[PDB]
């Protein structure tokens, strides 16, 4: 069954971005984010106006003209270079991924493909501008003594360092990708030295030993950038570090050939010593974590992003297996979606290890649940995460597969039929509940850029957007869903 666009189904998630974007725009902005059911906001984001900046792009590529001009409209009155709040910290993988990674994308389409959705130059140029203002403040996090970025800065009253100790390897991982960009556009290579600076000291370790070859520690040293542990993931604190080794050589093939290399030694190992097999579904795949040669049965919806990934890297090296097991990971993620009561999957998840009969034993009250479902929930609430919808989407880009399509929309069917909250969506409490368990009145700004984006191209007709499963793609995905140009 050969795959095609979906108008009906493109539309309705279009749709659903149009109703989030509204109730954002009336009862949020400029803040960061709506919380639908009070109808109230918060400033997570340092108040910058999270949410307008991460779904623009997603607004471009939906055709959505007068939403673009509006947040272009607004982009040049946000101040960059301090917070409302004095002595406020900002996270700079946080503010990186987001704020520059959506000025970025959106700056590359309204340049590229996409130059139609965009009349006035003077406002398209404000996103570069505004990006490089934002990474001038940003930059200072890179002063420590060797020069592994600090994670936390300061704006107000003046630009400083938190002064911290040490960070973990995806906060530091994460930066490479933008920061490069930023350089190639402003022409000021300070910007991609200072951010691979950093990198350099994760792609030959030293320090805690490898647990396994190219799988690394979680924290480094800012003094000196050792490691200090041999623990890791591809969840939290680790996942968006291998991800952006791969999304270099996509970027560049040359100039990051050794980050292809790291990954391919980071993919390798956690295929024979990460994959692990649920003892009542075998026919299951999840990601376990680690810590020496031990390894955890532990894994959450953040690790989910591990299908798309290993797809991207059996593309761009023509290496099936890579794709096979990205496949069979995208596969076994969405049944934590597809067996639950709501459809929807948990933030967390165990199960027993089939092979070294590791692991817990489940909760009395999900016995029997795990018995058939293969895994057991340990975190039940949902915050309106993209990581497997963007995992789905990758496997129908690289199959051509219409079951995936309908795997995806049953995805976004479930998470709407109990996410529609108030005003527009909202995270909910318990997924192992039909109905939801109730809102937890909150509207995260990835809504906008990730899970709405990935939901609609996977719908949506062909574009240079859309990653191609025959090589010669001209964009890449950052962490949060923003598409920049390749190098060439
Ligand atoms: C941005 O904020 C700083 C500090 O409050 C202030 O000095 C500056 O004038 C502001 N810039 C604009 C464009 O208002
Ligand atoms: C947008 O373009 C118009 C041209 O019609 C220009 O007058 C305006 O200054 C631009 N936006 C701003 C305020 O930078
Ligand atoms: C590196 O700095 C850390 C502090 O973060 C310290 O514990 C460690 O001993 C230092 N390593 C060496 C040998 O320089
Ligand atoms: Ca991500």
């Amino acid at each position: 069954k050969r795959g095609s666009p979906n108008p009906t189904r493109a539309a309705a998630v279009k749709a659903a971005f149009q109703t989030s974007w509204n109730a954002y725009h009336h009862f949020a902005f400029p803040h960061d984010d709506l919380h639908p059911v009070s109808n109230s906001f918060d400033d997570e984001r340092n108040g910058w106006g999270s949410s307008a900046i991460d779904g623009l792009d997603t607004a471009i590529l939906m055709g959505d003209a007068d939403i673009v001009n509006t947040i272009l409209q607004y982009v040049p009155q946000i101040n960059f270079t301090t917070t409302a709040v004095a002595n406020q910290g900002s996270s700079v993988f946080e503010t990186n991924i987001r704020y520059l990674g959506g000025l970025l994308s959106a700056y590359d389409l309204l340049r590229g493909p996409f130059s139609s959705l965009a009349t006035n130059q003077t406002l398209v140029n404000s996103l570069l501008r505004q990006a490089q203002t934002l990474a001038n403040g940003l930059k200072v996090a890179f002063t420590t003594p060797s020069g592994v970025p600090d994670p936390t800065v300061f704006f107000n009253p003046t630009v400083r360092r938190s002064g911290a100790s040490s960070n973990n390897v995806a906060e530091i991982g994460s930066l490479v990708l933008e920061w490069t960009r930023l350089s190639d556009l402003t022409g000021n290579p300070q910007y991609a030295q200072l951010a691979q600076k950093g990198e350099s000291y994760l792609l030959n370790p030293k320090g805690s030993p490898e647990a396994w070859p190219g799988l690394i520690g979680t924290f480094v040293s800012t003094s000196n950038g050792t490691f200090q542990d041999s623990s890791g993931s591809w969840s939290g604190l680790m996942d968006s570090f291998y991800e952006y080794l791969i999304k270099m050589y996509l970027y560049d093939p040359v100039a990051f050939a050794h980050y292809k290399d790291r990954w391919v030694l980071g993919a390798d190992s956690t295929i024979g010593h990460l994959g692990s097999h649920p003892s009542t579904r075998k026919d299951l795949t999840f990601l376990s974590s680690y810590n020496g040669q031990s390894t955890s049965p532990n894994s959450g919806h953040l690790a989910s992003f591990g299908g798309g990934n290993f797809i991207l890297g059996g593309i761009l090296l023509n290496e099936q297996k890579y794709i096979d097991f990205g496949i069979k990971l995208a596969s076994s993620y969405f049944g934590t979606y597809t067996q639950t009561a709501s459809g929807i999957g948990p933030e967390g998840f165990a199960w027993v290890d089939s092979v070294t009969g590791a692991g817990g034993s489940p909760p009395s009250s999900q016995s029997g649940f795990y018995s058939s479902a293969g895994f057991w929930v340990t975190a039940p609430y949902y915050i309106l995460r993209p990581e497997t919808l963007e995992s789905l989407y990758y496997a129908y880009r690289v199959t051509g597969d219409s079951k995936w399509q309908d795997l995806a929309w049953e995805a976004l069917s479930a998470i709407e039929d109990a996410c529609r909250a108030g005003s527009a969506y909202s995270s909910i409490n318990d997924v192992t509940q039909a109905n939801g368990g109730g809102a937890s009145d909150d509207m995260e700004s990835f809504w906008f850029a990730e899970a709405l984006k990935y939901a609609y191209l996977i719908f949506a007709e062909e574009s240079d957007v859309q990653v191609q499963a025959t090589g010669g793609n001209k964009f890449v995905f950052n962490t949060e869903a923003h598409p920049f140009s390749i190098r060439s």
